[PDB]
């Protein structure tokens, strides 16, 4: 039961110094870049966004995978949504600017941003052989000495409120009030580029509404009591049924390599799934450090549904789905769903000794 759980979080802590010097080869590498970044002109306001609920610059989203974001301070947006998709929008300038060379009209090109960010950073690390750093295709991917990947998103900045799409998101208010939503919703928000003929490209400069930066926020703040997990009286699970949640999948993607069947997933659906049920069970009491075996149930069933009924929301947009068929296949969804329903009727296999 538990023990079997308890067993997989005490070896996941043999890796932490791997884990910490790769982040620092990441972080390395990054520091380079963005003073590189930082010499045009476009990009002169560029800086990193601390995303990272370990590490601050790094996010690790996979065993030597990690994210970084460079955002943009970039004043007096405009947004229009693309064709009510919720989640993308056109980007103008309430009525000259750093970005004017990437306007098309009123219209600032994601395409040509994208494109000249790409065209200086594979310049640049061609020019330091201290380590070795190639690009492969998140705005960029870089492979460091053939095993560290690291995933580079370039995202606006605006300190604006928040689109009308996310009215109805972040329903954190039964769990962590809704004094800390308004809060929270006082900070920034994030546009990141949707190249006009990448992916199933829209023909259009649309960016996507990003709100990563918001997860540290929550996952090291995640208690109803202010005090959860500062004492010893108060432990919770919370963080360990996400822990698990990440290395299930992780662990399944692996085992299910012959054909990458699961090539779609991500531990960014892993999280959003963890975070509504979080929404459902607000209590820290719902979260006992003893009952992690039912805790993870709780957090594998739902994810569970979400596979069987081709449905996850984005946890700030609510009408945005993660699972449309416009961006996980039918047969991906189908199949997940058969072996997640596997592992969870037999006692999790995947995490057998
Ligand atoms: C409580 C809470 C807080 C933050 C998050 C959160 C948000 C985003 C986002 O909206 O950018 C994340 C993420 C985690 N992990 C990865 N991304 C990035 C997605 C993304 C964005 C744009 C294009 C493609 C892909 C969650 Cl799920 C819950
Ligand atoms: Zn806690």
């Amino acid at each position: 039961g538990a023990s079997k759980l308890r067993a997989v979080l005490e070896k996941l802590k043999l890796s932490r110094d791997d884990i910490s010097t790769a982040a620092g080869m990441v972080k390395g590498v990054v520091d380079h870049l963005l003073l590189r970044l930082k010499c045009d002109s476009a990009f002169r306001g560029v800086g990193l966004l601390n995303t990272g609920s370990y590490y601050e610059h790094v996010k690790i989203s996979a065993p030597n995978e990690f994210d970084v974001m460079f955002k943009l301070e970039v004043p007096r947006i405009q947004l229009e949504e693309y064709s009510n998709t919720r989640a993308y929008y056109f980007v103008k300038f309430k009525r000259e600017n750093p970005l004017s060379q990437f306007l098309e009209g009123e219209i600032l090109s994601a395409s040509k941003m994208l494109s000249k960010f790409r065209k200086i950073i594979k310049e640049e690390i061609n020019d330091i052989k201290d380590t070795d750093v190639i690009m492969k295709r998140p705005a960029v991917t870089l492979l460091i000495s053939e095993k560290i990947s690291v995933d580079i998103t370039l995202a606006l900045e605006s300190k604006s409120s928040w689109p009308a799409s996310t009215q109805e998101g972040l329903r954190i208010q039964n769990w962590l009030s809704a004094k800390v939503r308004k809060q929270l919703r006082l900070k920034p928000f994030y546009l990141v580029p949707k190249h006009a003929k990448e992916g199933n490209g829209f023909q259009e400069e649309t960016w996507r509404l990003s709100f990563s930066h918001i997860e540290k926020e929550i996952l090291n703040n995640h208690g109803k009591s202010k005090t959860c997990c500062e004492n010893k009286e108060e432990k919770c699970c919370r963080k360990d049924c996400l822990k698990l949640m990440k290395y299930l999948l992780e662990q399944l993607k692996e085992r299910f390599k012959d054909k990458k069947h699961l090539d779609k997933f991500s531990s960014y659906h892993v999280k959003t799934a963890f975070f509504h049920v979080c929404t459902q069970n607000p209590q820290d009491s719902q979260w006992d450090r003893k009952d992690l075996g039912l805790c993870f149930d709780n957090c594998v069933t739902y994810f569970l549904q979400c596979l069987r009924t081709e449905k996850l929301e984005n946890y700030f947009i609510p009408e945005f789905n993660l699972f449309s068929s416009n961006l996980i296949d039918k047969r991906s969804k189908e199949f997940l769903t058969k072996q997640i329903e596997y592992e969870r009727n037999n006692e999790f296999p995947v995490f057998d000794e």
